């Protein structure tokens, strides 16, 4: 019943304006903050090799993409790894994305651990030591961060113990973030797997959410110095049922009003599977929903920005300008999408329409 | 982890468009629902003798003011004694009160009760054949209801318990009101008394709404067919720092922001003993201050509607004209506020 | 963080000493506290009108045995119109069960109602006005009261909302009775109703008593003046799976002692459906289960204390010595089974 | 409403008899899982370096006693660094412990960490990688963990945050340990600074204590394959009013029977300061208090158990035999203390609370 301010109006001014520097209309957030044995599956569908030079290409060829990505990139999200890289000029990453005017970000978890009693449920790791790696981070170049925490859809799941246990995790991540000058992402995925429908994911996105926040309240935590990066609201992977991605939008904004203070300054949609055009799509129809919306709508797509890059890299140094420039081609009609200015035409080939969907996806 | 939907979606419509009603532009609540024992003390002051058709006398005075309270008035509460009285013209009110464009509400909690082992904390009784209750009222009626749940900032208050215990009752009464097509609205009142600070009564309101939205939501509540009547944040009564009226708008507008869901239809403050004057200047900077509000931020007054209008009257049926006078003024003044219309460095928050 | 003493020490004593005394060892609680409407049904069975002078007649049988089952009976619980009725001898039931050496009891709840969006879950009510209502039941002779909530085993049930809403109105009873002076016997029963097994009751049982106990503590509840009415921990009545008498005791007493605080002063077990016979075997096997046991474990049944009781009666006033005959017969094997003396005649990890 | 068994019916069977082998009756937890940074002020107070070889020295000074404390030492808890030391003859220190009867137990916290937004308020710090740490710990001979939170009585404070955040980190904590075959011993203390008297401290560990095992129940522990390792209740230290060893007792006992389930094998009080003598007196006064104890009340002393072989070690080899013997003393003392047979000599109302 006493206040104990956690923050002061100074360190307030600071993460408000870093969390509303990078969600900026017409901007959203490229995540390329996958493990070395997240990402190693990836270089593998393309017969690359995984190593620490080719991960250094791949990611220098995203950062260093033509300036067209400068207003469509508020914020670049990396692993500790890349954060300490540098690109053939020299330059280490993150001055490389903050040149491109991008707030750079820092993945800070150490993966997910299972609950014991519970049918294949988990929590995050990932405390120990997180005020100093932060304080470190913070002087590195790194403005904000990103914690995932993962819940699936199931007959007993997600179970009470799973909600209160990951909305508690977030919050004390949230809390130590704050107090470096970090802008902490809270990422409570809701995975896609199963054959449930559309209201059964808006349900339990909804009971998520209201457990999430109602954690970062009795957590002391600043809503505004904070972005949000949920899952959209959608029926499960093998659901039968087909929706129109009005529906989809419907859902995930009423989801969202739902349960979502105004105060929060964004929300930073992951892709969670969906195909390049599916994620732009459906973001798009999102931002176009007629109920209103206080919280700027955006993305933080990782597979979804880089599928098409990807496949035209194939590993090969010569492929470089191809790669870029469909990684462009994807930042553009995503800073649309969130502005819901967003119309396919024709282009993209197939790898942009491929379902990017994998069954317990850890990064 | 499984759904079991409480409402249909014709239910849903239903309490979605009366509170949506409710609160329309420019619109905000009378609450004339004081009890017999709540009206008492008003009723002496003006020497007037606490009988049944004195009450009938003064709420009638209230409803058939003339048409200029029309655009005004969304809803009308009532105590359940007048939502079965009629005018002199053998009009029951509750039809008075729709003719005029607006909607009947009924109280429907049974008081506070003290709550052992805390420092004079309580929370409210009423829930025992309220669903009934709500189905017959619905019948006669009204379309919304009101439960006043009290809380107090102190050395050790509210306390957890207090807090929670208040949370869970206000989402029991929600439900059932729900069940019934009864808009609730939830009124989770922190009392202004004490020497507290501006920032004091903002963490304390931030606190108890973040706990209100957790309980509705495991009582499975439709936000959108719902109303919050919170106390607007201020310092205490007895509190020696000065603040505006625009320093007290943006701590309200910020403790709201960081707790209500967007789906709730509206926020209806209660005046809480400010003075007729100061509700409606407060309102109106609550509506003028630079901040997004995704709900409608109106009034839902008791004493700030009446207090001029009880004086006028007096107790003398010649009064009634100068009496009603005062209080279509207060409408008037009301509805401009909740507008943003009327005339007499957020990070600090 | 800061204490608000609930109760002075003298009312701490005060309801000790009663929640004690009925409990004493070899004396459990005779239920009939049934209303109108639950008693119908079973006045039915034997073709006899469900009038007033009826019940009047049919308590005063149980109430007025012989001497017989004053050792056996240590609380007698009653409805609010038996509270208020008198024996041919115009003397009140209250003062009656008192002369008997038992403590008075009085259900105080009103019932269950329907929890919106759960699959036919419910929640109890009766708060408003309980503590006039508990004054004035002080004032006529009971000290102790009775409320039921009602759980049930199923596909998505018992659910968050339906455990936490259910624990927080028993303490919101139990908080206004102690400060009336009466003890508060608390219910939460899970029905065994269902095709659920063994193993699956006692981890629902350990679950919500879990959840009371907190809810108790966070309303300051002060455990050594109050009871414990729980489900015995059985497989679902529909289970085809079978178990032992020694199988449900030991299930049951593991999930007491997993849940329930040594300071609650005793646990009286509801008969919940089981037959005279198996709820006089189950509570021996109870007291018989080699785990340690810091409450008293006895019973307070309704059902199970009645059963021949009532057909032996059959309505006809001329069968009173035999109806009481069976009551009697029933009390005096629920008093040695609640003493583990009760006779017709270890690999606990795997709980 | 669904169970989906954490342990095997093999696996509780491990961490029941782990658990009441450690207190056994008339057996105890010798304590000496010091930190070199906390075992750094004890060391500078009687004149020694702190080395890696003084600390093998010292802990291998209580740990090879003679077998006069083998039926009082049930559990010995260690630090990392002792855990891999070994004795003068080359044996490792967990099987001179285990040689002696005693069980092996190992500290698995990280240290507490501070909690925004309170009044000077902390949780603790250590799961990370915990799982992977146990399985590893009890391959080399442990069979125990010890993880403190702290907790403070203070105008605001202990704060519903902090109570409920430290619950529920002990409750991660336990629930990894039994995973990995260790008994997880909580402790949750409330430090006793302070001018608050015995009904305050008695009101909050009742609290703190209620909310622990709601938390253990939440994350599915396995109570009787834990210990619980609390404060006992006392007035603050700089609490005007005094209260005799009964008292505390009585507070003591009735702040547990209102809290810990008797599945909860056993009971094991920190010293938290109190003297040598103090913490045998209370606990001796907690074993003969008339309530009934469903658990075993024992000792899980550090400070209490050292203090007077510390001093009369004072660094030198040449006070080996002298030090030993004032620990052995205390041991001996304590092992009489948990069992309520206590005496000074050589081996020779309820309804207020």
């Amino acid at each position: 019943p006493h206040s104990h301010p956690a923050l002061t109006p100074e360190q307030k001014k600071e993460l408000s304006d870093i969390a509303h520097r990078i969600v900026a209309p017409g901007k959203g957030i490229l995540a390329a903050d996958e493990s070395t044995g997240s990402i190693a599956k990836r270089l593998q569908s393309i017969g690359t090799e995984n190593t620490e030079e080719n991960r250094r290409f791949y990611r220098q060829l995203l950062l260093t993409a033509d300036d067209r990505v400068n207003p469509c990139i508020g914020g670049v999200i990396l692993f500790h790894e890349t954060l300490y890289q540098k690109a053939d000029d020299g330059r280490p990453f993150p001055q490389v994305i903050k040149s491109k005017g991008g707030v750079v970000g820092i993945k800070v978890d150490k993966g997910v651990v299972p609950l014991a009693g519970t049918n294949g449920e988990t929590t995050t790791q990932g405390l120990d030591g997180l005020s100093e790696r932060c304080a470190q981070y913070k002087k590195d170049g790194a403005d904000f961060a990103m914690w995932r925490c993962v819940l699936k859809i199931g007959e007993h799941t997600p179970s009470a113990l799973a909600i209160m246990e990951n909305a508690n995790v977030l919050a004390r991540y949230a809390s130590i973030c704050q107090q470096n000058g970090i802008v902490p992402i809270v990422e409570p995925e809701i995975l896609p797997d199963g054959d449930h429908d559309l209201k059964r994911c808006q349900y339990v996105t909804e009971k998520v959410l209201a457990a999430v926040y109602k954690a970062l309240s009795d957590h002391h935590i600043y809503l505004e110095g904070t972005l949000l990066k949920p899952n959209m609201v959608t029926p499960g992977h093998a659901c039968t049922q087909k929706y129109s991605h009005e529906e989809i939008a419907m859902a995930t904004v009423t989801a969202l009003r739902r349960t979502v203070p105004p105060a929060v300054t964004g929300v930073t949609f992951l892709s969670g599977g969906q195909s390049e055009e599916e994620a732009s799509i459906n973001l798009n129809a999102i931002n176009k929903c007629p109920l209103l919306k206080p919280w700027a709508l955006t993305f933080s797509y990782g597979r979804a920005l880089q599928a098409s890059a990807l496949k035209a890299w194939g590993g090969k140094k010569e492929n470089l300008k191809a790669a870029q420039e469909e990684y462009v081609k994807r930042a553009l009609a995503n800073s649309l999408a969130c502005q819901g200015k967003y119309t396919p035409s024709g282009q993209a080939g197939a790898a942009a329409s491929e379902s990017l969907f994998i069954s317990n996806h850890a990064y």
